[PDB]
């Protein structure tokens, strides 16, 4: 029957710090992690920033000879991965190395190393495509190169549902260890999507902020300011184990995660329901999945993208869901300083509300200087507030109408 | 205990037809889909010719205006959603639409539209990026897309395993059902990769057949004179469905997922181990996932990709497997005729071992003209071979390798 999932380890890249402890710090100080973007020339973009991982050296992690085959997102990818791994103290062995899988996801995966082959491609010819291409830019390969370097037999995949990839990842891997297909999984997802194709293609949908000229303000979620979102780069890892196997080996448990909600919107391609019907479904999922009071709730991480219609949509969904009991818990959107990670936001979101439940406080909304109409929660505007968390909720909204929902607690 | 399922509709796209009972026409009748690549400037590539999916009318299934929007992926993906659904005679209702979801993938996605924007990009400028090309490219999208037409509300996500996709993709929507999260999934994958991005970027790993001066004879599978895989397009979905739902409405059943396996070999980045290791724990998960011995397999669709070194692991796979009943069971490459489909390559391959059971026949390993040292089993070579066919296995083994096994299994 179903089995209990604990978090073990966590590893990270933002736009705030190469780890958890100095991304965290970066959070709970109001830190924003966005400035014009410096590895391209964007000056035919209406988009010149977002969130870059500053002074990255994958050499931390893997040889240059390596490296050099591998677009950011897998480095990323297996950066955070890493990280997580080491921090969990587990030990791989014969004894156990079929009961450990990976399923670490991307919104877009390789899109830089598609862009240059690409390039390649038309300006030279076939003969000067990388043979590495293929599996150095395929997004199952931050699963495929964890699984060859620390010789994980477990069960191996990838989730690729855009905004909601990183939900989904710990999600689904919590539940192949509930369901007894695994007894661990390292599971999150990464991205890297700043390149001319990433900036681009948001641009040319009219999605990003173009506030080019102050970008540590662009991301300001439920501000009636707000003009689109910002695109931030990196990957977040957690380790999820069951409790019993945790327990065995002695392992420091951050959170337990008691709930998952996944729910289609069916409502629109790429625009969510101004009511938030699928963020609501989906929490409604993810609480009763959890066996849970919906007053148990302290602590919501938004999805929070800085969008018009999306902010407004969680407003609505956490008043249907909660009723009265949304003037008591507290929501943020950390992608007011991290931006908006894509297929990675869900995992650095997750590490970060399992950071809000090891350390009792909610991180702000940075840049709400005018709460729009309706968005009078507390949002924790400006200023990080030390509060009772008990159960933390973390949100996903994606392309397709896709939602995800995770719930933690903290644990006895 | 764990719910059963069965499958009630199938879908497909492939190089041998437009709908499944023409696909399957082919296959019995040892047809290829074979042949030089049209519309296109293949001069400077090294291979010239694979699996295209002929006469494809979108506009069966969508308007020109929605299908412009969508690379060919997600409509090849659409399109054998659209089919399934229908076959399976399934109605959505306002009582029914949260427990019915979609779970199709995609190895590689939006070769085509990557292609076509970066021509604008290089050319033109970022200003003639479409508005669609995120949205229109995402491999999530066929999930979204079929969720939103068809206002289907359970669980909504896409797998990316690369050569693992359809498989995989299959398997977790069988969970999905069998642990209760969902009544109905669509599942399966859909790939277009047969261009510019995708001959050259698997001719630079030189992992493609260069026969061009005889397509048709360029995929044989377990053949000395073998030199790569043969890449080709489409897709396959099925609709799976929980047995009492299935039998409350009358559905017509056509078989039973039994079994799913997953496993990682955590060995190489592109190739197998030589024993098969990995396939080998994978199969073995599954049959045990499926209650059955090993003696119990009548059928395998092997991976059979037709290179030097996939095809003999596969064979040391299942004599590791299956011992004294390796010979007894029958194992085919339909790869042998529709090429390597990549992440629809198990979406596919599931659909041909379903109708493998209902039509008593082993699928022809066609150009199988001189076994290579060691497979020396039951390969079915050139002819469809009328027999028992109780249970089937379907494999497939991708990149960073990761594995997938179902068995399928006669209702009645
Ligand atoms: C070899 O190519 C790949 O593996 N791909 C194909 C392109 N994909 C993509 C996803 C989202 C998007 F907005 C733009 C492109 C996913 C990665």
């Amino acid at each position: 029957s179903r089995r209990r999932v604990v978090i073990t380890g966590m590893g990270m890249l933002s736009p705030l710090g190469l780890d958890v402890p100095s991304s965290w710090e970066g959070i709970l100080a109001g830190r924003s992690g966005i400035a014009p973007i410096e590895h391209m020339d964007l000056s035919a973009y209406s988009t010149r920033f977002g969130g870059s991982v500053k002074g990255f050296n994958v050499e931390e992690y893997l040889s240059a000879k390596e490296a050099r085959k591998l677009d950011l997102f897998i480095q990323y990818g297996l950066a955070a991965s890493f990280q997580a791994v080491r921090d969990s103290g587990l030990e791989v062995t014969d004894a156990n190395r079929e009961r450990i899988g990976v399923s670490m996801g991307s919104g877009i995966g390789g899109l830089t190393n598609i862009e240059n082959n690409c390039r390649s491609l038309f300006e030279q010819g076939p003969r000067r495509i990388s043979p590495f291409f293929v599996p150095g830019s395929i997004i199952n390969m931050v699963s495929g190169f964890l699984s060859i370097h620390l010789g994980l037999q477990g069960p191996n995949y990838a989730l690729t549902t855009a905004q909601t990839t990183g939900t989904h990842s710990i999600g689904m891997a919590a539940r192949n260890i509930a369901y007894g297909e695994a007894d661990v999984m390292v599971a999150g997802g990464s991205e890297m999507a700043a390149c001319g194709l990433g900036l681009g293609g948001f641009g040319a949908a009219r999605a990003l902020s173009t506030r080019n000229d102050e970008p540590t303000r662009a991301s300001r979620p439920w501000d009636r300011d707000r003009d689109g979102f910002v695109l931030s780069d990196g990957s977040g890892a957690l380790v999820l184990e069951e409790l019993e196997h945790a327990r065995a080996r002695g392992a420091r448990i951050y959170a337990e995660l008691v709930g998952f909600g996944m729910s289609g919107d069916a409502f629109h391609m790429t625009a969510p329901p101004e009511d938030g019907a699928g963020a609501a479904r989906c929490m409604k999922n993810a609480l009763r999945d959890a066996g849970l009071d919906p007053r148990q709730v302290d602590y919501i991480n938004a999805h929070g993208t800085s969008t018009p219609a999306g902010d407004i949509a969680e407003i609505a969904a956490v008043k249907s869901v909660f009723g009265e009991h949304a003037h008591a818990l507290s929501m943020s959107s950390t992608k007011s300083m991290t931006g908006h990670l894509l297929g990675a936001a869900g995992a650095v979101e997750a590490i970060f509300s399992v950071l809000a439940l090891r350390d009792q406080v909610a991180p702000p909304t940075i840049n709400l200087d005018n709460p729009d109409e309706g968005c009078d929660l507390d949002l924790v505007a400006h200023e990080a507030k030390p509060r009772k968390i008990d159960v933390a909720l973390s949100n996903s909204f994606g392309f397709g109408g896709t939602n995800g929902t995770l719930v933690f607690r903290r644990f006895a």
